[PDB]
């Protein structure tokens, strides 16, 4: 079946512009990232400070920001959780949703930063909102029924052994909340003609979930045939950026190959699961294999690979620009 929205290839001018990273761009991203490179344990002061920083950053950009807060039972007793949902144009029927988790694992061995997991994704979402703000604010005026939404999930990590009941606290909560919140196309602005809207979850046109990003040479695959048309845009954008010589490589005459033009047989549990189960199309931007530092105390700032992060930022900026026709 065809994707419900016609995907217009990015004009060369826009590809080149989105594929630019200046010294001011690097500095802004790095300043943003520094705010996340702290332990973010559920219920802790630093976790609250990170949430407040996300919320303030997006409110300052004139986004609608909801703090979806609740208490949930865990193997460590009752815990507070707060998802952050930022929506550029609340009234727009359809949302391109970009997401990640902002909590960090309570690690048995000691202080755990979770730099890839998911401090970098968090910073990338805020960087997108900041770097594209002018274009996003212009797009919001169009009345085209499409907008950008950023979701920062709380409580992705298990407190003890990962299980259906101990993991994905924020995403399970939000998916259920939105699924049970009934609405219809008539209540919303400019829904696509053949849309079936019965609840808030139906407004998530596609959820692009970023996780475990920041290590060198990640390998992505299309995890869902349903979103192959969207995934293939990431493949294409990466190819075009390489052809134009806009990717950072350590030697001349190399290419990045992050987005494999294949699917893989791999089952990964993550914040998309509660949405997938409710028919939200998913693009899961998570590497396979996971970074070598995964869930070790070495998942820290110095083990990040900055040229890779820069390259990913170019792909993501170009992707959002293409999808929203910025």
């Amino acid at each position: 079946l065809k994707w419900p929205r016609d995907l217009r290839p990015l004009a060369h001018h826009d590809l080149l512009y989105m594929g630019q990273i200046s010294e001011e761009d690097r500095g802004d991203f790095n300043a943003t990232l520094r705010n996340f490179l702290v332990p973010r344990v559920v219920g802790s002061q630093k976790h609250r400070e990170v949430r407040e920083f996300i919320v303030r950053s997006l409110k300052d950009l004139d986004w609608d920001v909801e703090e979806d807060c609740f208490d949930g039972q865990t193997p460590h007793g009752i815990k507070p959780f707060c998802n952050v949902i930022a929506t550029l144009n609340p009234s727009a029927c359809h949302r391109l949703v970009l997401a990640c988790h902002y909590d960090s694992l309570l690690h048995k061995e000691g202080t755990f930063i979770g730099a890839t997991d998911s401090a970098v994704p968090c910073a990338q979402l805020l960087y997108l909102a900041r770097s594209l703000n002018g274009k996003l604010q212009n797009q919001k005026t169009r009345g085209d029924g499409l907008t950008l939404q950023l979701v920062f999930f709380d409580g992705e990590e298990a407190f003890e052994r990962w299980s259906s009941h101990d993991s994905l606290y924020g995403s399970r909560h939000l998916a259920q909340k939105w699924h049970e919140d009934r609405t219809s196309a008539e209540r919303l602005e400019s829904c696509l003609e053949r849309s079936e809207i019965a609840n808030q979850i139906d407004r998530m046109e596609v959820m692009v979930l970023l996780d475990l990003l920041g290590a060198e040479n990640p390998r992505f695959y299309s995890y869902f045939g349903e979103t192959q048309p969207v995934y293939r845009r990431l493949v294409n954008i990466e190819s075009r950026l390489n052809d134009a010589g806009l990717m950072e490589l350590p030697r001349r005459r190399r290419r990045t190959n992050y987005f494999s033009n294949s699917s893989t047989v791999g089952f990964i549990e993550d914040d998309h699961i509660p949405f997938l189960k409710r028919s939200v199309p998913i693009v899961h931007i998570i590497p396979s294999p996971f970074p070598d530092v995964w869930h070790t105390l070495d998942d820290n700032e110095q083990n990040l690979h900055h040229p890779t992060i820069s390259n990913l930022n170019k792909i993501f900026k170009a992707f959002v620009s293409e999808y929203l026709q910025l």
